[PDB]
């Protein structure tokens, strides 16, 4: 299955259905994160101005947690524990289990994933990115970010 097929049988941190979020004609730029890691804690707000950005507006741009996978809080205690922070305008995807990490080949923390607007999975970075290899990436899954990794 690709990644938006299966993430459309998910529910986001505030119940909703993840597949809202997809939007049809556009890529996705997914950051996955945890509870426990604090520069993932440290980057939710950056993660929000740019899913609110007119600039990134060309792609969807959602969050993973991913409850029970990799030391996660559990289901239900993950969200419970989220709703004392205050990103309203962030999307974050609850996958229980870390179906789509796991998929994905993701085991470091935050790591990036850009899917084509077909659903396939086009780059994954590892590590942190800056708003201008994400800005990069949404043009071109191809992107040499390791030319603004000092900037």
């Amino acid at each position: 299955a690709t990644v938006p097929h299966t993430m459309s049988t998910m529910k986001t941190a505030d119940n909703r259905p993840a597949s809202v979020y997809l939007k049809k004609d556009k890529p996705t730029l997914i950051k996955f994160w945890a509870s426990w890691c604090p520069l993932c804690l440290s980057e939710l707000g950056q993660a929000e101005k740019w899913a609110q950005d007119a600039k990134f507006s060309s792609a969807n741009l959602i969050t993973v947690a991913s409850p029970g996978f990799l030391h996660e809080k559990k289901d239900g205690e993950f969200q419970k524990w989220y709703a004392g922070l205050n990103y309203p305008k962030l999307p974050v995807v609850t996958d229980n289990g870390g179906t789509i990490a796991q998929n994905l080949n993701i085991s470091v923390y935050p790591s990036w994933a850009l899917i084509g607007k077909d659903g396939d999975v086009q780059r994954i970075v590892k590590g942190s990115i800056n708003e201008a290899q994400a800005l990069a990436l949404i043009r071109n899954p191809n992107a040499d970010l390791g030319s603004l990794k000092h900037s």
